């Protein structure tokens, strides 16, 4: 039987992480017994940038982390990825499967890395500070712990905090020791790792959106069978879709709860943030040419269509 490590970042408590074990329960079934995927959670295995390096260089590796990961070896993928880009998950869903991002998937299939999947979202991302944000001179002065990605980074800089990169499980010993003064990310997040227990004011930026992709290295992906391709392939799109709905319908319940837990919402001065990270698309050199023109060309093409 053909082990494969499963590593993500997601917490056990995540919606993601309880998707992922139905999705390894399912494959491993299928097979009758020739696949052992194991899911690795809560960082327990490299994620991030030392997670891509392992899909990347051939290992029996899926990794399950931000779409940003993949941008670190063909640059794209961070400008289909911006700040304030989009208004809703179906936006984002077309986006996902137009030919300008298949083609992305094509160029990463060149550096090794197999693409099973973009669509594991997970919210929009939202400030978790310990003041409110209404405009982007409030955010001066604060510490925010960004992922390590110069997407975020970039974004962060841009909206008026001073962002640190570093690994989620290392934030709650940030936030406890006062290195970093709040972080960044969606409800889920937010809930499922009980990060309200350390900050309370929830400023809704919606800056980015927290999405995964589903990489497995190409050595690994060209070495198994059809039947083997056609089941993971089948399975992680089961579960993209299970992690979708689960997190349309837990939005609503987990707010409630994070105001039951002293959390207040607070709404944002949305035209003064986007005039602020719109120098960030002008920030990556290694992008190709016009990207952000055709990304928009698409972008306005799918809001047509939604409207009709
Ligand atoms: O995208 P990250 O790196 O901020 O992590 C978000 C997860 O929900 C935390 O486990
Ligand atoms: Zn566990
Ligand atoms: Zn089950
Ligand atoms: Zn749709
Ligand atoms: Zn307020
Ligand atoms: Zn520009």
């Amino acid at each position: 039987a053909r082990v494969i490590k499963v590593t993500t970042k997601f917490v056990d408590d995540e919606q993601t992480a309880k998707s992922l074990v139905k999705v390894v329960e399912a494959i491993n079934q299928r097979s009758n017994g020739t696949l052992e995927l194991q899911l690795f959670t809560s960082g327990t295995l490299p994620i991030g940038k030392d997670g891509m390096e392992q899909v990347a260089n051939g290992s029996d590796w899926i990794l399950v982390d931000g779409v940003n990961f993949l941008g670190d070896y063909v640059p794209d993928y961070n400008a289909v990825t911006g700040p304030m880009l989009y208004q809703s998950f179906e936006e984002y869903l077309r986006m996902v499967k137009t030919p300008l991002v298949q083609d992305l998937n094509a160029q990463a299939l060149e550096k090794g890395i197999k693409v099973l999947s973009l669509d594991w979202l997970f919210g929009f991302r939202n400030i978790e500070a310990k003041k409110p944000i209404k405009t982007p001179e409030d955010m001066k002065g604060l510490k925010l712990r960004v992922p390590t990605s110069q997407l975020y980074t970039f974004t962060i800089e841009a909206m008026g905090g001073n962002p640190v990169a570093m690994p989620y499980p290392d934030t709650y010993a940030a936030l406890q020791q006062g290195v970093i003064d709040g972080l960044e990310g969606s409800i889920l997040s937010f809930y499922g790792t009980k990060q309200y227990e350390n900050v309370k004011e929830y400023s809704l930026t919606r800056h980015l959106l927290g999405v995964s992709a589903v990489c497995i290295s190409k050595k690994c992906w060209d070495s198994l069978t059809d039947e083997q391709r056609t089941i993971i392939q089948e399975e992680f799109d089961k579960g993209a879709l299970d992690n979708l709905t689960e997190t349309e319908k837990l939005e609503d319940e987990y707010a409630q709860k994070l105001k039951d837990n002293g959390v207040t919402f607070h709404e944002v001065d949305a035209e003064a943030f986007n005039k602020a990270v719109a120098p960030v698309y002008d920030k990556f050199p290694k992008w190709t040419p016009g990207i952000y023109d055709k990304i928009m060309e698409n972008l306005t093409q799918i809001r047509e269509d939604i409207k009709n």
